[PDB]
């Protein structure tokens, strides 16, 4: 059964680092040759920034490059997002989206939403 699951709110402070707790599932009939790409977004549907990706790392967009990292093991089913030296603007929201082969991709339209504050 296709889905993602992670927090709908997660909460930072400015300078440390943040956790963003992520599983997602498919049906045991889809084949898997070559791995699963991983791909997180910031603001999907305003700047649509590059935070993660597994498979094209430079499309990571330079506001990101060297403060986020994708923790969980892909072949484990864990999307876990962890992000360092967190900035105020990095408030907003985040979404993951896996790809295994054709048709078989998913984008998960709830996201998690991220507050960062100053203290
Ligand atoms: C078999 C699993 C599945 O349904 N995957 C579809 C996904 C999926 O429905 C969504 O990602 C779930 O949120 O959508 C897609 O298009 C997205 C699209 C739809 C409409 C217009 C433009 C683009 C996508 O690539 O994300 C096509 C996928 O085939």
């Amino acid at each position: 059964t296709w889905g993602v699951s992670s927090p709908k709110n997660v909460q930072g402070l400015s300078g440390s680092c943040l956790l963003i707790p992520c599983i997602f599932s498919y049906p045991a009939d889809v084949p898997v040759s070559n791995g699963i790409t991983a791909i997180w977004y910031y603001d999907y549907s305003g700047k649509r920034q590059v935070v993660i990706h597994s498979g094209d790392p430079k499309l990571v967009d330079k506001r990101f490059r060297g403060r986020a990292e994708l923790m969980g093991n892909m072949d484990h089913k864990v999307c876990n997002l962890l992000l360092k030296d967190l900035k105020p603007e990095d408030s907003g929201t985040y979404n993951f989206r896996f790809e295994i082969s054709d048709s078989n991709r998913w984008l998960d339209v709830k996201g998690t939403t991220v507050t960062v504050t100053t203290d």
